[PDB]
């Protein structure tokens, strides 16, 4: 027990890594705008269940390299980071845990190297197989150029409108959570209920003060340019993702989101319909009154499902 | 038999497709500077054996689209072409056949989608696992910047060096084949023995005249910019290929190359040793007095090994 930190040189960048425990490897990948610290509770839970929790700051974030160039933030780059990390630690294989962009990048990693990534535990962002159409193209041809939030994030000025971390980190934690009043919650197609609105006072009890303070400090130092580069890379990445047009993830998986997550408006399918695409799905979970920040809003039941999942993966793997 | 031609909209481009036969799908991939016509003898041989031979012009060549941007010619772009081609033909899976750059990209495609590419028959270019360093930095670190031919093909002005297809296409068919006097055959590390030296008179009898005429005609109309973009893409693609750093190809695989191919110099491993990156390798054949153009210099041998390989892959 107890978290250790170090830095790894992998895939042409420097990767800041935190880890805890011993036993089979579990690689945690956070999204926007988060850090490795987002996983401390789950790391501690699975470490006491006999697993090695490994959680880097993803590239763009924290004490990891954050190259200016948005073309460097496709799933090909971060999967190369995760391979080079497993290589550098002499780990043969790991189970993947992802949230937000980490979930998207993790889904891709599992497609690319099932020999190394033996299972995927996805949070908030469901796996959708690659299509004929990128999301940016559909939003444009259906008129949502001024509505689909990702366009606002891709703009170079998004750096500036996020920069005030003391305000924007508590704000996004609040307005994308199940705590914001219904009808006020962030929605991806409404420019008036933005992600970065100031929070209206103290954060709900589920938001651990040590975590909120940690991430405010990280993002006051780093800024948001690298995190926002994940959005800027997604459309250029549609061209390079064509090899996986109909590709499915067959290793065991598991999926959890919150029913109050505004993201759900973009995935109007059931949990039964996620097996087309994820045939190894061992079970899903829709949490009532949880928003986007499931590993904080429902910390204990995320830890719990992850422990149960890992044991089931152990049984399958044996 | 009976060869037919058509175009397919796939992956945001046009792909010119030739095909022959019916049966399990075999997908041919040519390299530089070639066209789909390079496979006609193999296509005909496997059509007679019960297979559907499909041989597109790869992107950058022939009647396929040929965007100027070199960044559009990675294995990611050509695998997307092939997945989209199979989809458009509503074929579930296929065996890959690849030569030269077609082999390198076929290798990578086998890695990316084993669910759609069930076996790999490679010519001239062996699969080696992606490592710590690209061929480009190994050559820089070791002082070969003026020796390694790829640096010259990558130059923008390589478009003009190649352009006289009536000269350069017989040139490379001769100098990179087993018919050139040894010691004078093309070498990837010898400036003085380039690939585009003119031929000394007419081509050896093994170079089928309809094949030679087809390629000269296509490259007179297209130029060589698209093909050369395959070299211009390899180094940037090294950054994008870091997912596959240790990756092995597990599908059944076969490898053929010619003993007199200058490219041997770049792969000093034994074909026993190629099992490391290709654990499902079922055989490797090195051909005496054959150079780079194995499917032409040894057309009947390549054809008979591919029929046998396809029959072994089928029964498994």
């Amino acid at each position: 027990g107890g978290v250790k930190e170090y830095d790894i040189a992998t895939n042409g960048i420097s990767l800041h890594v935190t880890e805890q425990g011993a036993g089979p490897a579990v690689l945690f990948c956070h999204g926007f705008p988060d850090t490795s610290y987002t996983w401390r509770r789950q790391m501690n839970a699975i470490a006491s269940a006999g697993y090695r929790a490994i959680a880097p700051d993803m590239r763009g974030y924290g004490r990891s390299s954050a190259p200016a160039d948005a073309s460097l933030y496709t799933p090909l780059h971060t999967t190369g980071d995760l391979i080079g990390l497993l290589d550098a630690l002499k780990i043969s294989s790991a189970v993947l845990v992802g949230h937000d962009w980490g979930a998207t990048h993790a889904w891709n990693a599992a497609l690319m190297r099932p020999d190394r990534f033996k299972a995927v535990f996805g949070l908030s962002v469901p796996f959708v197989t690659r299509g004929e159409s990128s999301v940016f193209e559909r939003m444009r041809e259906s008129g949502r150029q001024d509505d689909f939030y990702m366009f606002e994030q891709i703009r170079p000025d998004a750096d500036q409108i996020w920069a005030d971390a003391a305000v924007t980190i508590p704000g996004i934690l609040y307005w994308a959570s199940g705590s914001a009043p219904e009808g006020e919650q962030w929605s991806p197609l409404d420019r008036t209920r933005s992600l970065y609105r100031a929070a209206p006072g103290p954060l709900p009890s589920w938001a651990e003060a040590d975590y909120v303070a940690h991430n405010i400090a990280e993002f006051r130092r780093t800024g948001f340019h690298g995190g926002l580069n994940y959005y800027r890379a997604a459309e250029p990445y549609f061209t390079l993702s064509a090899p996986w047009k109909g590709a499915k993830i067959t290793q065991p998986s598991f999926f959890i989101w919150g029913k109050s997550d505004g993201l759900k408006e973009l995935y109007p399918f059931t949990l039964q319909q996620m097996r087309a695409g994820l045939p190894g799905l061992m079970g899903g979970l829709e949490l009532d009154n949880v928003g986007h920040w499931v590993q904080h809003e429902a910390s204990a039941e995320v830890s719990e499902q992850l422990v149960r999942f890992l044991r089931t993966v152990d049984a399958v793997l044996s």
